């Protein structure tokens, strides 16, 4: 009769586009702003507003993550030849991701929630799997051509102090045209990648893998390979030991393998193709990508951006934007806040803002444990066949289930 | 009064997979099949005492008489390079042979009944087809020792102007850089193989890249498959009522985890080696798995056992003690290779017996015997008991009296 919310401090907010901007706002009107007050730093990641700044509002939310440490950001559009139709765009603008990576560097953590009523679809996966993408360089920084005849490639490295050039032949292409690619990584890059796996499973108390294919990249992917063993051996060996983990070096071929037979209970640090790619197929085996978590953890120790690591879901976009009943998963979104707010909570010592951002997880896992959740999660356990309309709650159901829910447990423990 | 078994091939591989090899002929093919063998030495100490000359002429010989059966062979580290004293950490036989021989390597589980599946909605198989020719197994990478400018140059054979592309200004200190190509013709025969294999099938087929960010290299994977689609294969497909599409590879690797299996799955050579791995495992072990490369004269194959040498076992035979080494896949590798020496011959009795062979094998784990491994995966390792699984020569010697039996039936 007479309450006072809680003060949540700075926090760097990145809309975005389509169902999961629907979905952002539902969480701040409904789970966060009833609860926190912020000051938030809003950034308007839309296409539109991207393209009408000339995507100058990308760059600029990516700096006020710098400044502020915390951001949390909404699913954006990606264009291609389709969307710059679609949205009659000035250009086919970058990625906000890898722009705002290549901004802020670091690894990106992703991991499923798991609710112990939603079945995986890989039966073995008990405890989950956190996989660390190392988010620069590779393919992603790659110079790519056509060979468009026979002729010759070569990749030439050239001294800046002067000395003598060596040139490595690609290939002579006798016989017609094809394709041709050089791409590179950066050694304090892949120390940065290492330092954080290891400090990541020493959090969690997990075992530590880094998958690479030094067998056939010798020297590329040995080079990963090598700054991760010195520096477990010089750094964290007796840390690893002292709570009974461990530090290993695994085939990517074997490791996707391992992973499928394990238990899961380990930190699987990826380079970067591997792990965008396996933390996607990680994330279905758990049941629903609705239901998988991202944060950017940047090299100062210091700065994260949290994020939900699924798209702008086009197609439940598209059938609420004709009016038809949606059945869209918020948890990963809602959990973007809740890890960008825990952080929060982390470096200003708010012991009410971080025993929010935990009651509000603990509120999302227990609603769909009781047996209140989304088409998604209830395909998981019937089989998509097979789900009535009886079993799961649409979109705006499921958020006042939430809602109800987090109002009975913050006013529990007052 | 044998089979008549024609022109074969074989590669001659390492420790315990060199040993079940020759049970298996002694035990399986022999009694049955008279073979011309054409024998290739690819143990580790002949590929090191031929500098890796051996590994050239049995690809050689293959173009020669179409058909080869590979067993597993090691692929040197470190700790090997010690333990032979070799003069290099030598390549891998594998990447050497598909260098030469081109073509596209379809894998597939190998699928008992009473063996679960990991991933619960896998209930028919998936066929992958990984591209064997180029990108990360032929590249060249290197270490960049400091600051300084990689770039990468074309320069054509014509002798007009060439081109050169920065890779990476390095200013801030050093890393690693590699370059790395693939050629269209090999593309093209990538794309017929695919689009042969799901017409044989009747089902449809997926292309996986990664062209959001590799526009060019991956891109051109692409455009080549749909030119060949559109011009070539659409109108058969239709017939069928099956499809082609290509597919982001972050986007296929979801699909292929919820779906229920039935499809194709193009993969370059770097996919293909990976994600066939994560489904051999899938359907429930990896190493129970078939691995044939098909080359692009349509003539040629080479079966081969995929998995490792399993070198733990092979210490304890070497110190005379009980192993249980699954064989299914060194088995498969030379069924595969006669089942299709028989089509270039049109050997009926050679074609029926590579099928009786492979019969016999999961109709004997589906009734119960099987080698330590597979009873893991049935009760779980800890549970397993010795009388749950026969040691290696005791499940050899099973499946030689069961093909005894499925050959004289049949007569
Ligand atoms: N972070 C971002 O800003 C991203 C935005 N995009 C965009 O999103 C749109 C559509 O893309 P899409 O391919 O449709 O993916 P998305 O995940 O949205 O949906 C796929 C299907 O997954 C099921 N599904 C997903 N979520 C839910 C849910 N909550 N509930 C229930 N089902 C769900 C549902 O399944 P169904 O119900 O249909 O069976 C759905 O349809 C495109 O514009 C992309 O640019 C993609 C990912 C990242 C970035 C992009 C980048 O940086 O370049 C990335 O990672 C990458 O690099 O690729
Ligand atoms: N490929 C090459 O193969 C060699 C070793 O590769 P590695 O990665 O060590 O994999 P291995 O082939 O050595 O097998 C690894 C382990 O997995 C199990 N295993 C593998 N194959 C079988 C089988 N056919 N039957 C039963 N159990 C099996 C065994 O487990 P256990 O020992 O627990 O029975 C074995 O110790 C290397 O030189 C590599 O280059
Ligand atoms: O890659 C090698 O060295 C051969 C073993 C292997 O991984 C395979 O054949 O898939
Ligand atoms: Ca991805
Ligand atoms: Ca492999």
């Amino acid at each position: 009769h007479m309450s006072k919310k809680i003060s949540g401090g700075s926090v760097v907010e990145m809309q975005g586009d389509e169902m999961t901007r629907i979905i952002w706002e539902l969480i701040k009107e409904k789970l966060i702003f009833p609860y926190v007050e912020l000051d938030l730093h809003s950034y308007d990641l839309g296409i539109e507003n991207r393209d009408a700044t000339n995507d100058q509002v990308t760059k600029d939310a990516a700096e006020a993550i710098k400044k502020h440490n915390v951001g949390v950001k909404c699913a954006t559009i990606t264009p291609d030849e389709k969307r710059v139709e679609e949205f009659k765009l000035k250009q086919m603008w970058k990625s906000p991701n890898g722009t705002i990576r290549n901004i802020l560097g670091g690894t990106v953590f992703r991991e499923a929630i798991i609710c112990k009523n939603i079945p995986r679809l890989v039966s073995g996966w008990v405890k989950p799997i956190i996989i660390g993408q190392h988010a620069y360089g590779d393919q992603y920084r790659a110079t790519d051509f056509v060979v468009p005849g026979p002729g010759k490639v070569e990749i030439t490295y050239t001294p800046s102090d002067g000395t003598q050039k060596v040139t490595y032949l690609v290939h002579n292409f006798e016989e017609g045209g094809g394709v041709a690619m050089g791409m590179y990584n950066q050694d304090k890059s892949i120390e940065d990648f290492a330092h954080s796996s290891f400090q990541m499973a020493l959090s969690k108390g997990w075992p530590l893998y880094l998958s690479t294919k030094n067998t056939i990249l010798k020297k590329y992917d040995g080079r990963f390979k090598d700054i991760f063993q010195e520096i477990y051996d010089k750094q964290y060996k007796s840390q690893f030991e002292a709570q009974k983990i461990w530090y290993e070096h695994r085939l990517i071929d074997d490791m996707v393998a391992q992973a499928m037979k394990s238990e899961g209970g380990f930190i699987w640090a990826c380079k970067n193709y591997d792990g965008d790619v396996q933390s996607d197929s990680v994330a279905q085996g758990y049941g629903s990508l609705g239901m998988m978590t991202s944060v950017l953890v940047c090299p100062d120790g210091k700065t994260v951006e949290a994020e939900a690591a699924h798209g702008t879901v086009t197609r439940h976009y598209r059938m609420y934007q004709k009016g038809q009943e949606t059945s869209t998963n918020p948890i990963a979104s809602i959990f973007a806040w809740t890890r960008g707010l825990a952080h929060r909570a982390k470096l200003d010592n708010n012991k009410e803002l971080a025993f929010f951002a935990n009651a509000l997880e603990e509120v999302s896992i227990e609603t769909i444990e009781a047996g209140f959740m989304t088409k998604d999660l209830a395909a998981c356990i019937k089989g998509l066949p097979n789900v009535q309309r009886s079993d799961y709650l649409n979109t705006f159901e499921f958020m006042d289930k939430l809602g109800e829910n987090l109002k009975i447990k913050l006013a529990q423990a007052k």
